[PDB]
Formats: structure tokens, C-alpha cells, sequence
């Protein structure tokens, strides 16, 4: 409260270490489905379906331009990408699965850097 501050846990590295995590997201075989915007004109229902849209390349934008106050909004955006996969594609698909593999890869990543 007013004057009684909890300790000073090091963000510093966050950064660095989110830009490491996004690296290799980007850099797996499974990561084709997310790496650009799904393409509003061409995939009907997408555009209505999907309020938020996200991908790999617009988390990059985001990241190099500190769009991201802080590590915990970053983590927010690349489930996003993830729960919007879910919500569009059937689970026994190739997009469907490269969706469960890569939100297992990147949660794993997350807990071993930060928890």
C-alpha cells in the first residue's frame, strides 16, 4: 500500500528472454500455420468468427516497437494465437494439431524461463 512495496523482482532480461522465446516459436516445423495473418478476404467466416486476431509476425511488430508493457501481456497475445486456432479448426486436422503441439512447446519454454 502507500509506502509498503513488496521486493523488487528483476524484469530487466524480459525483453531479451521474450524476443528468445518468439525466435523459436518462429523457428519450429509446425509454426507455417502462424507465422503470417490468416487473410480476412479469402477465408470466409474467419473476419466475423474471430474477434482478435493474432499471429507470430504481428507478436515480432508488437515486440520490436514496445507495444508490450510488460511479459504477462506478451504471454496473453501468443495464447490468443492458439485459442484462435481451437476456436476454427477441427482438433483431428493438420492446423488443428500444429496448434496443440505448438501451445504445449511454447508453454513449456514459459514455465522453464520465468516460473
Amino acid at each position: 500500500s502507500m509506502s509498503v512495496k513488496k521486493p523488487k523482482r528483476d524484469d530487466s532480461k524480459d525483453l531479451a528472454l521474450c524476443s528468445m522465446i518468439l525466435t523459436e516459436m518462429e523457428t519450429h516445423e509446425d509454426a507455417w500455420p502462424f507465422l503470417l495473418p490468416v487473410n480476412l478476404k479469402l477465408v470466409p467466416g474467419y473476419k466475423k468468427v474471430i474477434k482478435k486476431p493474432m499471429d507470430f509476425s504481428t507478436i515480432r511488430e508488437k515486440l520490436s516497437s514496445g507495444q508490450y508493457p510488460n511479459l504477462e501481456t506478451f504471454a496473453l497475445d501468443v495464447r490468443l494465437v492458439f485459442d484462435n486456432c481451437e476456436t476454427f479448426n477441427e482438433d483431428d486436422s493438420d492446423i488443428g494439431r500444429a496448434g496443440h503441439n505448438m501451445r504445449k512447446y511454447f508453454e513449456k519454454k514459459w514455465t522453464d524461463t520465468f516460473k
